[PDB]
């Protein structure tokens, strides 16, 4: 017997530390590795796992040509041991998906898997390996979800879902799902948030989600959610913005609205509220998906004149390609430890990655209440060595 | 301790949804994948699994040349994680077989494995990994079985077996097997059914099997069976036929006899009785093994003037190759969920598949009481990229 | 908790049936498969396993050239799922060995592993993964053992071991080992047996071993052993001999001495006593390692004028290569089922196998009290397709 | 429930015996095997495991070129089944590391993983898969650790760590870690030891560590440690030295100070105290990393005029390449069995290994209270067959 996961507080932390790294592109030089993108990490009672949307092809084969394409019937959510490259001999196929979320509720895994036509997609809910429920596209425009782990509290899992156009008004919802059965949903209030997608969520008593506004906000939209309802919404107050593209530091403090500058197209990212402060992941570049750093902004969670970047950890240099990033948690004793992954995209459309495919490797970091050192942990592939 | 599976009713459902897809041919471009055909799916308490008849060769190697051939000593029933491509690093070999069935009784797996000479084949019964019993060919003409999962009720498993010619009178039996020991068999009554093979079965209180008449019936033969005996037999009443080849819709309503038109050679397929209605899988083409759709026919299970196709889901376009299809079930709480797989055959003798081998990938769908979206989930291989 | 295996009788049987087949050479065409020889099978509570002496090289690579060689430091006993080809992604390395035996005592696995110099080899005893004891070569001439499964009764395992020359007088012993600790050994009486090696053993209340005389006996030497001592010895009385080479049928009935004809070099083989009768495996050829058949000889276990071959099953045609064969058992309820494997050697020095390496595949059969069909289950490799 | 490992005495032993060997370089000829170095072995309740620092590349691929380099962001501690070659289909990635230690406390695994910049590295402590603590470089000069298994007593694990220059005064510490949390550390006393790194440790009631002085000592520094503190320190008294390089036998008896001759650069090695005697591993060559032998020196642990090499086992000939070696233990009933591994380095900078990469295979031996035979168990690769 295992109990459902509880509403634990986030553990104390003062810096982030290198955890697992798969080096998947380097290891894929001889065409062993499955083409992926939109990876993430999620853990059960016994293991943390890598997840990613595979492309139904091996890296460097003819079928990998053109895998920049976002949605195909040949994409599946796959799972593989954390920090290992995904290969045919180690992967598990979770469901057919070109958008996904996964989370463990203390007893079983839940997955949310979108596939099908852009104008008529459906999300399949998997629980304990069984398809238990589904969501039918209601705006008929690329029904989609987090691309990182959802969160579960006392047996009820919470997941953010979007249907509708990019860079215009769309529908944003949270779904509450228990043992694979949809209990209810809520349309996210639009009093503050104007656009939300690709939420990166964690638990600190309640579920916090920090997401991607691909329309008018260079600042990130966020929600606080419990097992019953959405409790609060906003944009991250920090005058230092964390989407990509975005304005140079310092920019506007916008707690209640999109920054109305450099709003599109954005990238999936994450942050962690800490007291009145906030930690924010972001690309080093303000324009492109290169580099990765994480900053701590004093009073960055609140309306304040005192925002300052107290800490900056540079984890992937600006000379290296990054991509999506997302939060995951690991249960410590009586608190949840904040961790995150960074997708390191290689191939199209990256400048000078002269290959026909698009894929990624993974690197991960976890938070400790200790002072970190410094380093650089990029993809590390010599793109010239690779099968094109 | 685990109890034997019970005689549960089928769960309510109103459409089918994409589950797992292996993309095995695409992933086999670099010769990692085992050549297979006649795949199916079956689940135990903890996992669903892919099964298939391997050909003792890797796809695209010289030994894969000529694998259109149905029966060789080098064919084995293999098992691999559901939705994964079968590779040497992930497969398990269950038994030597060129025809098979597998099912889990709640405690252990049973398999039925035919191999040997066409005129002197034997079926090996495996239970919990041990060879426990066997069936000796009695008509001496390709003793053979379902090529999809059998069914077990309160510890007694039921499996359909045929011995004798194709497109002429043969012998059809059901065998009852408990803990791997043959309890009894029955010759299927020929009052209605004139030919039966390759049964696709599921549980809805009793076992229902919908099978393949390769002789005079474009409609599918069926049986209702319990833990002791065959209870009913017939052909599916639906005036919309579901074998391949078959007449164009609408055709004859034949509840009690073969349609006596477009009877051969047929293809393995499946259906689900639902009240007085019936769901039927079928190729899109009325002549060839291309496309896959599933229809719901109002009152299609009974003798009625009111048959109509209330629903048609097109899951694989007619421009794509299909093949065999079969039912499997997944235990929900107090009901069994209806699912099915579709074999996507590539290679010989398919027109324009210019390779020397014959193999397949898999796609699967499960039934939910929700409205589906729409999509297309074909093999997806560019046959031109493949090692011939 | 699991009890130690008990002294069960052999189950009734009247023929042998195809079980698992790995097709390892066919599947090794693309250099994925580990080079092996001297395979065997042994089972624990939950699985049967393939074992073999690997050669520390992949089939078809430059390091596989010359693997006809019997003993090197690069040979390890490896284990892989039964009926699968041994590959880097599925194998386990048990110990360094160029001669081995393995058996499961009901709780844990024991292995006996010989390696080192011909004139100073030692056998390592492994129990539950730990090296627990050892045997030092005492005749200083290729200390060696069964190359098939040993047997364990009420926690005491029995294994036959030889040290000394081939085709001359050597030392033969049985060792009793409990939880990996050597309890005692006995020098095999030489009142009847003149040479013994490579014993194939099973349990029928007591342990029976049928072995290889590589000196003067075309008939096979045998022993009956319990948890304490050797109880009986002899040669198989059957006037139909079962070593290779051997005289044509019928030959001499020699219950108490080597036949004194066609004695060398012999091949590992097996048999099963059944009442006063005996089942004997043997190559089809009387001179070479080609084909495989199993015969039942009426009264073949005893001194009698009534020996006759009541049954002959031809399992591998004489046009196909065979090799070693050995017994293993599978617990049925209150009896042990007799099974056997056949090593199918390909490569050097086989005539017309034009490659530089030597390896093998595996096929297995189990006994049932049912009438068998007929078939042929050879290696199946087109040696011309293989990397040399 | 499993108890924490106890302070057991070392088991009696009088020689070492071949255990597991992976033949990883031979098996890597077709580019399947992960490039590694600094391997070791450590066991839990159910299995012994191989560990090594991978290089984020497959052997023989372009990314393997230049892997002589010691520290990169693409190095991870990986785990794979003992005696198997590390491949993508069997490995687990434990953490990002270019220096590591691992040990099992009876309940869970702990790992210590150093990565990042040379002048600002940090060690991540992993316990039960979760990052639980860390050590920040304090001398800012390649914070580093054992490269073999740590040891745990009654739930408290002990690990030796160094920060500072090579061939000059550095800082050496022991850390005590419980359930992944650092309890305390101690600076190693410098009353006797002048330099310590790469400790090879085992348990004999207390923890004994025999390490590498890379400065002034051709004799090896050692410590005796319990769950609370460092109890004793010294250099191995044996007038026969065991670092590499070192003086020819016999050299100085230096129980309390470095030999002050042939002190650098040294190699990781191990030994076992036995009564007043000591067993010492060492390369056969006194100058290079070739060959491997283990000696027993009578009274070699103490100050005595009676040191003599009572036993010499030559396990890898001087014509073969060796490398690092380290101790590990296996629980026997009420004692710990002493075992060790030897890293067999191939590639740069080894003379005549004409390839661009640097990697290794593994061989292992365990101690028994029996007389051994003799043999030779080198890497066995024909470097000429390998992809460069
Ligand atoms: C949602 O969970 C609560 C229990 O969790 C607490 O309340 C949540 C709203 C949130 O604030 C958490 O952080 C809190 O820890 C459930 O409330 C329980 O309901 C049962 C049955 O009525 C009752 O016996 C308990 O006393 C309640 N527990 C508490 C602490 O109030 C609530 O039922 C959950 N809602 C759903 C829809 O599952
Ligand atoms: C990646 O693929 C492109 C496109 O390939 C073509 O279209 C595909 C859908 C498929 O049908 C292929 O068979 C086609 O070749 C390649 O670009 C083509 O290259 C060919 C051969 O040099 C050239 O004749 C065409 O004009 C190109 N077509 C286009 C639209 O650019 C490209 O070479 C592939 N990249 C790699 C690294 O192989
Ligand atoms: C077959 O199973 C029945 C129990 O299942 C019920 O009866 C079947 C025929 C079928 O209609 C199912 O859907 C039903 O749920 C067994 O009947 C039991 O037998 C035992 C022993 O005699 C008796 O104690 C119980 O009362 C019976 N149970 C019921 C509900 O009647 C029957 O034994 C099974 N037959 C075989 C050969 O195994
Ligand atoms: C697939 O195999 C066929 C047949 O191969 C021949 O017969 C086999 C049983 C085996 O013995 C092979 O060695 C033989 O080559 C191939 O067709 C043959 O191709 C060869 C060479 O071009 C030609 O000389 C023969 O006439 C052909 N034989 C026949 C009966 O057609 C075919 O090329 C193979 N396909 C692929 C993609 O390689
Ligand atoms: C060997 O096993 C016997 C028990 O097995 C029986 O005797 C064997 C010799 C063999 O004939 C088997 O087939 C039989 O089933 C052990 O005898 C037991 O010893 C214990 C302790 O003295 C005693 O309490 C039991 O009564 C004995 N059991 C019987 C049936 O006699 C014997 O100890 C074993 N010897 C060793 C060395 O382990
Ligand atoms: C299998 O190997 C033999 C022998 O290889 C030679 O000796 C080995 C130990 C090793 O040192 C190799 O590098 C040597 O090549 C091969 O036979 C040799 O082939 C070469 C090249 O054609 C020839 O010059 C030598 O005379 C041969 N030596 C002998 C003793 O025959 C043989 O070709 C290999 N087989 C295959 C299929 O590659
Ligand atoms: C360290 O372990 C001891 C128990 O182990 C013994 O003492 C060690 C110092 C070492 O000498 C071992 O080989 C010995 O076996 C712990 O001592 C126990 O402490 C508890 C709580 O105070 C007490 O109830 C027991 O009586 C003590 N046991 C003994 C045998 O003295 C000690 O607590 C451990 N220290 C730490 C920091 O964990
Ligand atoms: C191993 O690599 C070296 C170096 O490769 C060069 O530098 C690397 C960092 C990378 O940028 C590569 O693309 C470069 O080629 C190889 O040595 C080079 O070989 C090339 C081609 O022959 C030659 O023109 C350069 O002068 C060489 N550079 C140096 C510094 O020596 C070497 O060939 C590789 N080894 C193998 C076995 O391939
Ligand atoms: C469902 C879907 O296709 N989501 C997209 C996504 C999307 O286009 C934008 O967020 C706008 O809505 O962006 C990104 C892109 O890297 O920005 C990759 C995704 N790829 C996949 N999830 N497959
Ligand atoms: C035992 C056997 O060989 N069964 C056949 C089968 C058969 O020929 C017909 O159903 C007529 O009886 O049809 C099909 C074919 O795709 O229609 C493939 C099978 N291949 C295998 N099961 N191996
Ligand atoms: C230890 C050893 O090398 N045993 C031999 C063996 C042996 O030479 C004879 O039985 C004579 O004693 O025969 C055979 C051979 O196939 O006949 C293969 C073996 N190969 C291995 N077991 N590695
Ligand atoms: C952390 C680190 O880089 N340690 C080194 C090491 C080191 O340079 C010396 O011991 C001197 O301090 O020596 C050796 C070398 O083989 O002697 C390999 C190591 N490689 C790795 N552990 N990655
Ligand atoms: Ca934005
Ligand atoms: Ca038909
Ligand atoms: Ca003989
Ligand atoms: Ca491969
Ligand atoms: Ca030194």
């Amino acid at each position: 017997f295992r109990p459902f996961k509880s509403p634990l507080p986030l553990c104390p932390f003062r810096g982030f530390f290198p955890f697992h790294k798969d080096n998947a592109i380097r290891l894929g030089e001889n065409k062993d590795v499955i083409v992926t993108r939109e990876p993430y990490v999620s853990c059960d009672n016994d293991n943390c796992w890598s997840f990613a949307l595979a492309q139904g092809a091996l890296l460097g084969t003819k079928h990998s040509n053109g895998t920049i394409k976002d949605r195909t019937p040949y994409r599946s959510l796959i799972r593989f041991p954390i920090g290992t490259a995904p290969v045919l001999g180690n992967y598990k196929e979770i469901c057919i998906a070109w958008s996904s979320s996964s989370c463990f509720d203390g007893k079983e895994w839940m997955h949310v898997c979108m596939t099908g036509n852009d104008n008529d997609a459906s999300a399949q809910i998997i629980y304990g390996g069984r398809m238990t429920d589904s969501i039918k596209s209601w705006r008929k425009d690329i029904l989609r979800t987090q691309e990182s782990e959802c969160q579960c509290i006392d047996g009820t899992c919470v997941v953010a879902v979007t249907d509708g156009p990019a860079a215009n008004s769309a529908d944003y919802r949270v779904y509450w799902i228990r043992e694979g059965k949809i209990i209810k949903y809520e349309n996210v209030p639009k009093t503050k948030i104007q656009y939300l997608e690709e939420c990166s969520c964690y638990v600190d008593i309640d579920v916090y989600c920090i997401c991607r506004d691909n329309w008018k906000g260079s600042n990130r939209p966020w929600m606080r959610i419990n097992n019953e309802t959405i409790l609060e919404t906003g944009y991250v107050c920090s005058k230092f913005h964390s989407d990509t593209p975005r304005p140079a530091d310092p920019s506007t403090m916008s707690c209640d609205s999109p920054s109305n500058v450099n709003g599109g197209p954005g990238v999936k990212g994450f942050g962690f509220k800490a007291g009145d402060d906030v930690w924010l992941g972001r690309t080093v570049s303000t324009s492109g998906r290169s580099g990765f750093e994480i900053i701590k902004v004093t009073e960055g969670w609140i309306n304040s004149p005192n925002h300052v970047k107290s800490i900056t950890q540079t984890l992937v240099s600006n000379n290296d390609w990054s991509g999506y990033s997302g939060s995951f948690i690991v249960k410590a004793k009586d608190c949840f430890q904040p961790c995150f992954y960074v997708e390191l995209i290689r191939g199209r459309p990256n400048k000078n990655d002269d290959v026909s495919w698009t894929s990624n490797s993974i690197v991960t970091f976890c938070g400790l209440d200790n002072e970190p050192g410094s380093g650089n942990w990029p993809d590390g592939s010599n793109i010239g060595f690779m099968p094109k």
